[PDB]
């Protein structure tokens, strides 16, 4: 058993378009979480440890070639790609959590849209690893032997994002299942 996923936003993301200014085939997106979540059956509910880092593993397929990102304000030119992680609150869904990255000297820096290159016609494969929660979800203890009334989740969010003109439109987004995050 492994994290399930869902489009995140399907009717608010910008779509590509071809030199000929004609909408390319929509692109392949597949998000997987490799490893840093276990189902735990007592909780209902996947379980990540905040010191034991996370890995997402992404496959893109191009199809086409793509010059233009379609914007709310028309077509405009494509600068680069971008994958962007976050996570949101299942109880509040407009608050992000913050998603670090631990490095070889066992510090964390704050994870960044990491650019992509898409080639075009191909599946591009992106992994992510060594990724932590930069928070805790509320109310992990258990009260008995029941989980908390009020336990808290968050949600994992994968999107590819299109750079045009100094500003970044969603293409495709997946978010995660619910979460706990213990420490």
């Amino acid at each position: 058993q492994s994290i399930k996923w869902q489009p995140h936003q399907q009717n608010k993301w910008a779509t590509l378009y071809d030199a000929n200014y004609k909408e390319l085939p929509m692109l392949t997106y597949r998000v997987d979480a490799d490893k840093g979540f276990n189902f735990s059956v007592g909780d209902d509910a996947f379980v990540c440890q905040k010191k034991n880092h996370f890995q997402v593993t992404v496959y893109i397929g191009m199809l086409g070639e793509p010059k233009y990102v379609k914007t709310p304000e028309g077509l405009k030119p494509l600068d680069c790609f971008y994958l962007k992680l976050h996570g949101v609150k299942l109880e509040a869904l407009n608050q992000s959590i913050n998603i670090e990255q631990s490095q070889s000297d066992r510090s964390k820096r704050p994870f960044n849209p990491v650019t992509v290159n898409l080639p075009p016609e191909q599946v591009t494969k992106v992994t992510v690893g060594r990724l932590h929660f930069s928070e805790t979800t509320a109310n992990n203890m258990r009260k008995k032997g029941k989980p908390n009334p009020d336990q808290r989740y968050f949600m994992l969010v994968v999107a590819l994002q299109a750079h045009a003109q100094n500003q970044n439109y969603t293409l495709a987004a997946q978010i995660s299942e619910r979460i706990i995050v213990r420490a």
